[PDB]
């Protein structure tokens, strides 16, 4: 059992210690930037209420996907199919750097 | 084919030898955790009956998605949000473990 | 477009040996093995059509998730939710695979 | 920030300079590729207008999953089935490129 809060507190300090990474950083400060751009497209060009519109982002960008909902608009459609690609993209990058930091 | 018996074992202690690594269990244990939490929160605030909200728990930390059920209350939607960041967060854990386990 | 098609198969010549590893195979097995068993749960005790039950066994088992359906039992979701662990255990089995494969 | 700038710079220089690698060009034009069969595939099979053909391939073969949606006929199923498939064969295509270009 105290093992298991020393280890459990070693990860976490490794944790706190990647918000340090630079290009972790970068990569997060997308992600925002991201979740923000799509809470903003949803809410204006789907009507969607501003919580409404974040979740369907956080939802559609980390892959999880929507229960019912889905954009009614052909230009909500174009959207989220490229708002996929940024995530998978966000998420390549981040794996990446889980890669090099691992093998160095 | 005792070959492919064998494989198959070979693999099994593989995995057993995982369960045995305290970083692999703190992982373990904080997903367990993540999933009690969840499922009490949704119990609670969304009303639903414990099996539903530890299956909404389930397809939601794992990124597998309900496909009818979605939070109703402002708070849910808000736990939900931060709910998915922890699994994410959890996911990259054992990734992490798997990828430093090869070398 | 040359260089294209002459990558390309040196790709597909690599999947296809990967189809040779006796641990990818097992895996494979394993998956099948899965889905089956998936697709006879949910045709028995949620009485879906056979056809439904693999469909909706392999967009579960794949984290794609089912648009309409869910499991209407204590029994359906109960599995179904061990079956989703199954999926992620099966996935981290091939990626460790692709993980040693790439660092011999 | 500068820094910040620099390092932002730096990383869209690495991910500009995959898409030299030929095998990622591979696998980036096998999934549009892909993707175009299967707006082709449910505009026809299903019947949907392409654009939402088109996005229910995207949400299918990238796990993410559409909200309401899901093939009516036979024949949409069994492909959708295979879709999924090669959708996961391609993410460990990407994925095993990943981790042989950190080598
Ligand atoms: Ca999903
Ligand atoms: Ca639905
Ligand atoms: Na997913
Ligand atoms: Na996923
Ligand atoms: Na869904």
């Amino acid at each position: 059992m105290l093992s298991f809060l020393l280890t459990l507190k070693r990860m976490l300090r490794a944790c706190l210690r990647a918000w340090k990474d630079k290009e972790f950083q970068v990569l997060f400060v997308l992600t925002i930037l991201t979740l923000i751009s799509g809470t903003i497209f949803y809410s204006t060009v789907e009507g969607l209420r501003p919580i409404d519109a974040l979740y369907f982002s956080v939802v559609t960008l980390t892959t999880v996907g929507a229960g019912n909902f889905e954009p009614q608009t052909d230009f909500g459609k174009i959207f989220t199919i490229l708002y996929i690609f940024i995530g998978i993209g966000l998420v390549f990058g981040f794996i990446h750097k889980l890669a090099v930091n691992v093998q160095l």
